[PDB]
Formats: structure tokens, C-alpha cells, sequence
């Protein structure tokens, strides 16, 4: 995946936008742009609106100005994105026709959605057992374990949807950059994986603080709190609210506290193993390739649709992989998640990736592991023998907030 | 402000008010604010605020609440950065501790009146019978942001009835590399798009 990031940063055409005018700059020192068009696409949350191509005639170290036509200006809700591609129409000795050599993206206009959703014809019903809070609406059932405090299972008809409960996750299968030169024999305490392991991040057990059900006029409200401890020290606290409304939508609100003096965690999100194994993964966000907070400049905001196999990156030493960032919608089988999040999705658990030394020893697990993070630590890589993740990409904030909506389709 | 949603619910141990406003100007929606007020058996009001800011409007000066209190107390007591005025890009000299000052010292008499007297990184603020807890920046004065904005000299300011309280989840840097061009650096601009902050309002 890193190659695209190299391609994007090393590109020979740099862009600036002012109003509807694009300043293209040439960083070539000897040749004109004698084999280059600029293609441009304007899109509203992935749906294309306007297109077009304009010839490029930039002297070496020169500038060309390009005025766009009066773009489409819809009242419909969403963010408008401009994307430009530089395309070589002709083959070279090193490339074939239609090769893309450079690109750049901008947000244009956003119109926030102000409409209230239409009132539902139905109210979701709460069923209280000693062991469970269960919620029914139509063909759909939700079950919350009152001993654990997690969503244990969801139903569409007789069909169960989960193999593992939906739980918080503050750890990732360590990257080569998290490990450095640390070895089982000779530990390096300065490596991120060792700081994490020493602090109990990987061995932290969840302790239920609160687990409460309430009925509202139009919804059921499940409210929970867990503390993750290691040998007496409280590392993380997660407070959630699950709000299931008449439309079959489950709004999850997460509010996490991280102890100031524990090593900054690798991620703040949820994960679960779903029962479904679908062939395609469709998301609105940065893509199409794998991208991380400190490696997402080559990625672009659009609708992407790839096979599940392409959402796993076969690094020979298995680690956390296949994350996409800045995602507003994710689709997998009947499931849809909405919000503002990072995700990865594969047949391989963070547990299996962490414990397996070679990609050829991995086995597909029963279902599909889904990690949804509100926040993810940078990957670093200025070197691979000392901590390389810059301060801006470490999760030091202390308090974190993220919101998901889980619904069916 | 245009009211979108205003609902009440009764829970086992508390009452929950949920609201949603849109701030508009000539057809353009600039901000949306979704809140939950949760008043529980202990007389404590827990307010959750979730704001959207349009990506193409200028990054706003602050994101918080404000009210005029009836109370005028003689002292202000807070746990956070102080004792002096401090802003996000000017708080290195400030130190985290419990600060107790006269309300006079919570206002900075700049000759040209502006926003002033903010303290940042505060977990607890105490004024008269009121306590607010959370993670916020505040200023507290007898002078509304409106009076300060409309007044050109400090000697023409008049104490209004009661006490104006600004509690911000987030507050833009003050800049100052020069004062004839924008000088607040990107990291101190409110460009995130979605913001969240949480207060609890208390009696003592
Ligand atoms: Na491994």
C-alpha cells in the first residue's frame, strides 16, 4: 500500500485551488507537459455530478491556470468534493496509455442535513430477564448481556448475526514499527509493543460498572460503563449509550477516558466477529487502498467497492492491516455503519495476526472480523528500531468521543 | 437559532431533555448543535453537546454555551490553568492548580475591549451556589461579549445586571505573529467539523 503514498508525494504536478480556479505547477526541469491532460470530477458523497478534461501546457517550473465551468450547486445534503487526475493519453517506453501520474482532492461546499427523519409507525419493545436486556422490532432482535454489559447477539429472523460480542478494543496486532528490535530473548522497553504489554493493554479484563435499560416515547435506551484494569490500575473507562429507535437503527455513543500516565493506546474503537461472509465491501471514505492517519494523503474520498480479499494486506510478517480512514458509511452484507470512523475488515482477528509469524500460516476464522475505530494511532516508519510515531498521531487526548449508527438493509 | 427537535423522556432515576438547533444565515446552515440535558436524583444537570460546523464556513471563534447569571459573587474558584488569563496558543506560563481570585481579576482591562479573561484546561468552576465540572475553557465577567464588541474604550463599559458566563468546549487561538494579517496557526483553528464537550451543572 505504501507505494501509492510514495507515488502521490513524489508527483511532478502540484496543485492549489482558489474559488473555481486551479493553479497547476510543473516540478519538471526540462520537459513541457506534452503528454498530459487534466481530468476533473465533482461528486456529492460519491455520486458524480460534473466531469471534464482540459489540456495541460505547463513549461518546466511553470504555472497554468484553469477555470472550471460553473459547477453544479445542489441543495441536497452532503459534502461536494473536487478531484483532479493528470493522465498521459499516449504510451511511453515506461507507461501505457491512460497512465495517471498525479492527483489532488479538495472539499468544495458542504450543506449540513437539517431535516428531521420521518416519524416511525412502530415502537421497539424491551424485554427484561435477570441475564439479558432484549429488544424486538419487526423481524429484528437485539440482546445485551447484563453480566458482561455488551451486545451479545443480533437477529434478522431466525438468522443470528454475531459469533463474538461487540466489545471495546484499545490494542492492535503490533506493526514491525511497534516491535522495533524487541525480541522474546532481549526485550527493548522503549518499543511501543513493550510499553503496551508492560502496562497490561493486551491482558486487560473488562469490569462492568453500570448496565441500565430505559423505555423512551419512540426508542429503547441501553446505557453501559466498563473499566479496563491491570493489576489494580484503571487503564480505560468506556461509557456507551445504545439507542434503538422505530426505524431499526441502533445509535451507539462512545465516551472513553484513558489514564494520562499509561502509554497512549494503539486504537479506540469496537470490534466483533460477524456471522456473515460477504464477497464485497462498500464504503464511503478514503481509499481505495489501505491508509492510516500518518499515511492517507494518496487516498481520496469517494465511494469504493472492492472484494473482501483486497481489504487484507498480505504483509509477510502479519500485523494490523487494511485500515481505511475518514469513512462516513460502511456496507457489508445486510449491515450498514454510519458515522466518522476508521475500519478494517477481514477473516483474521487481531489475536491471530498478533500470534502468527508468517502470512502462509494464517487460517480464515469462522466469520468476518470487523474493527471500527473512532481513533487510531499513526504507524510511524522514519526508522523501524525506535519509536517513530510523531506526537500529532499519538492518542494522548485523554477523553475521546465517537458515534456510530448500526442498521440493516 | 432554528429549533429542530425538543423532546422529553422519563427514565428510572432521571429526566432527559434532548434538543437540536440549526444556526442559519440567508439559507446557509452554518452550525448544528445536538444536546442532551440529564437531570438526576442528586440535583445534577449533565449536559452533552455535539456540534457540526459547515466545512466551507470560516472556522468559528469558539464552541460553547453562555448565560447571564442572576448571582454576583465576590470570588471565583476554579481547578485548571491559572492564575492569569490564558488562551490555547498562550497557556505555557499557566499552571494547573486550584485558583481563587476576586471576580475583578477575572476581567482584563484592555484599553480596546475584546474577548478577555479566559482560563483554559479547567475541570471545576465555582461561583456563588453554582459548580460546573468537565473539561472546558471559561471566562466570567459583568460584561457581555455583545457589550465588549460594541464598546471602543474600557472606561465606557458598565457592569450589567448579574454575571455573564462563557463556558467553551473549544476556543480558537488568539494569534499575534503580527496584527495586520491572520496569524492564528492551523493547529489552533477550530477546523475539526464535528465537536463534542460535556458539562455538569451543580448546586452547593
Ligand atoms: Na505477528
Amino acid at each position: 500500500p505504501a507505494l501509492t503514498e510514495a507515488k502521490h508525494q513524489q508527483q511532478f504536478f502540484q496543485f492549489r485551488l482558489s474559488g473555481q480556479t486551479i493553479e497547476v505547477t510543473s516540478e519538471y526541469l526540462f520537459r513541457h507537459s506534452d503528454n498530459e491532460l487534466l481530468h476533473w470530477m465533482v461528486a456529492l458523497d460519491g455520486k458524480p455530478l460534473a466531469s471534464g478534461e482540459v489540456p495541460l501546457d505547463v513549461a518546466p517550473q511553470g504555472k497554468q491556470l484553469i477555470e472550471l465551468p460553473e459547477l453544479p450547486q445542489p441543495e441536497s445534503a452532503g459534502q461536494l468534493w473536487l478531484t483532479v487526475r493528470v493522465v498521459q493519453p499516449n504510451a511511453t517506453a515506461w507507461s501505457e496509455a491512460g497512465h495517471i501520474s498525479a492527483w489532488q482532492q479538495w472539499r468544495l461546499a458542504e450543506n449540513l442535513s437539517v431535516t428531521l427523519p420521518a416519524a416511525s409507525h412502530a415502537i421497539p419493545h424491551l424485554t427484561t430477564s435477570e441475564m439479558d436486556f432484549c429488544i424486538e422490532l419487526g423481524n429484528k432482535r437485539w440482546q445485551f448481556n447484563r453480566q458482561s454489559g455488551f451486545l451479545s447477539q443480533m437477529w434478522i429472523g431466525d438468522k443470528k448475526q454475531l459469533l463474538t460480542p461487540l466489545r471495546d478494543q484499545f490494542t492492535r496486532a503490533p506493526l514491525d514499527n511497534d516491535i522495533g528490535v524487541s525480541e522474546a530473548t532481549r526485550i527493548d522497553p522503549n518499543a511501543w509493543v513493550e510499553r503496551w504489554k508492560a502496562a497490561g493493554h493486551y491482558q486487560a479484563e473488562a469490569a462492568l460498572l453500570q448496565c441500565t435499560a430505559d423505555t423512551l416515547a419512540d426508542a429503547v435506551l441501553i446505557t453501559t460503563a466498563h473499566a479496563w484494569q491491570h493489576q489494580g490500575k484503571t487503564l480505560f473507562i468506556s461509557r456507551k449509550t445504545y439507542r434503538i429507535d422505530g426505524s431499526g437503527q441502533m445509535a451507539i455513543t462512545v465516551d472513553v477516558e484513558v489514564a494520562s500516565d499509561t502509554p497512549h493506546p494503539a486504537r479506540i474503537g469496537l470490534n466483533c466477529q460477524l456471522a456473515q461472509v460477504a464477497e464485497r465491501v462498500n464504503w464511503l471514505g478514503l481509499g481505495p487502498q489501505e491508509n492510516y492517519p500518518d499515511r492517507l494523503t494518496a487516498a481520496c474520498f469517494d465511494r469504493w467497492d472492492l472484494p473482501l480479499s483486497d481489504m487484507y494486506t498480505p504483509y509477510v510478517f502479519p500485523s494490523e492491516n487494511g485500515l481505511r480512514c475518514g469513512t462516513r458509511e460502511l456496507n457489508y452484507g445486510p449491515h450498514q455503519w454510519r458515522g466518522d470512523f476508521q475500519f478494517n475488515i477481514s477473516r483474521y482477528s487481531q489475536q491471530q495476526l498478533m500470534e502468527t509469524s508468517h502470512r502462509h500460516l494464517l487460517h480464515a476464522e469462522e466469520g468476518t472480523w470487523l474493527n471500527i475505530d473512532g481513533f487510531h494511532m499513526g504507524i510511524g516508519g522514519d526508522d523501524s528500531w525506535s519509536p517513530s510515531v510523531s506526537a500529532e498521531f499519538q492518542l494522548s487526548a485523554g477523553r475521546y468521543h465517537y458515534q456510530l449508527v448500526w442498521c440493516q438493509k
